[PDB]
């Protein structure tokens, strides 16, 4: 099993170079549109970058309601 100290840093360092801010500000219960103000392009990135490093099968049904910060890191936590 993986420790949350480490999916922490892992969602938060990808957030982080496919937007470029600071992961502070990013807000757990907040999405990556509704308070960061992205776009389509930016949840598609954490997305694919999920199923990329976490190496998680996130296909376009999960990709679909995996559309949060929250909703994420809960998916990835919950997919150890």
């Amino acid at each position: 099993g993986i420790p949350l100290s480490n999916i922490e840093e892992r969602v938060k360092k990808i957030i982080v170079e496919q937007l470029g801010v600071d992961e502070a500000e990013v807000k757990n219960e907040a999405s990556f549109v509704d308070d960061l103000g992205a776009d389509s392009l930016d949840t598609v990135e954490l997305v694919m970058a999920l199923e990329e490093e976490f190496d998680t099968e996130i296909p376009d049904e999960e990709a679909e309601k995996i559309t949060t910060v929250q909703a994420a890191i809960d998916y990835v936590n919950s997919h150890q």
